[PDB]
């Protein structure tokens, strides 16, 4: 089922770095299907089993998970050098996309990809998963109209402190609560237009400012009520931020009074 033969891969340019070897782009022959446009996870010092077994436990991390916002699992070759096959968003790395975007896309875009977030992150909480590492570094584009969170294994930190929550930060507490203060951040950088938040701040210095009250600004042309979407994200107190339901519905309205102008 999960099982791919390695001949009907044929492997392409490498696409990033992870922590047990490169990946590459490439396309995998389906059996009775057309070619698929792939994402492989390859392993350079897989051959001893402890390796291995730390490398397939990602794979079957991703594979209980079935959402359109979430990079899918294709397959996996457990024969030696061994590889994880995931799906190709095909237009890359979010904050690379918004960067050279910065002036051809509109705000009704920006919006959406908040949106989508947080239906994947909503599914997520359903499950009662937390992510732990919620940026715009781990966000792909598969077309125009379409981001997904990537690869769980590949997402560095499952510290990242400029994102983190105070409980976070302070006490190495990870709830769904403290999920919403890391989306919070990204839905910044994504109406940044993949701008990094807290630049030329030291990590240290950030929790001092944090516990004074101090929060990222409100982005140029970003709605008054997406920033006040944003500020109840950064709440202290983790009881009072709100749940991925409520910021999807919230999310969803502010979409469509952008699209009615
Ligand atoms: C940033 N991430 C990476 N970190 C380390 C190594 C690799 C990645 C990127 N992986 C993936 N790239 C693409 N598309 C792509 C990306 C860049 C250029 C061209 C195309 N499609 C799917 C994945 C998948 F499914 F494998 F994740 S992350 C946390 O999102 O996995």
């Amino acid at each position: 089922d999960y099982e791919i033969q390695r001949e009907r891969i044929e492997l392409g340019r490498c696409i990033g770095e992870g922590q047990f070897g490169d990946v590459h782009q490439g396309i995998y022959m389906s059996p009775e299907n057309p070619a698929l446009a792939v994402a492989i996870k390859t392993c350079k010092n897989c051959t001893s089993d402890s390796v291995r077994e730390k490398f397939l436990q990602e794979a079957l991390t991703m594979r209980q998970f079935d959402h359109p916002h979430i990079v899918k699992l294709i397959g996996v070759i457990t024969e030696n050098p061994v590889w994880i096959i995931m799906e190709l968003c095909t237009l890359g790395e979010l904050r690379s996309f918004l960067q050279v975007r910065k002036y051809s896309l509109d705000l009704a875009s920006l919006i959406l990809y908040a949106y989508q977030l947080s239906t994947a992150l909503a599914y997520l909480e359903s499950k009662r998963f937390v992510h732990r590492d919620i940026a715009a570094r781990n966000v792909l584009v598969s077309s125009n109209d379409c981001v997904k969170l990537g690869d769980f294994g590949l997402s560095r930190y499952m510290l990242p402190i400029k994102w983190m929550a105070p409980e976070s930060i302070n006490f190495r507490r990870f709830t769904s609560a403290s999920d919403v203060w890391m989306f919070g951040v990204c839905m910044w950088e994504i109406l940044m237009h993949g701008v990094k938040p807290f630049q030329g701040v030291k990590n240290n210095d950030v929790i001092g400012r944090i516990e004074n009250g101090e929060r990222l600004p409100m982005p140029p042309n970003c709605p008054p009520t997406l920033y006040s979407l944003m500020t109840k994200c950064w709440a202290y107190d983790p009881s009072r931020r709100p749940r991925f339901t409520e910021l999807k519905a919230q999310l969803s309205t502010i979409l469509e009074e952008e699209k009615a102008q």
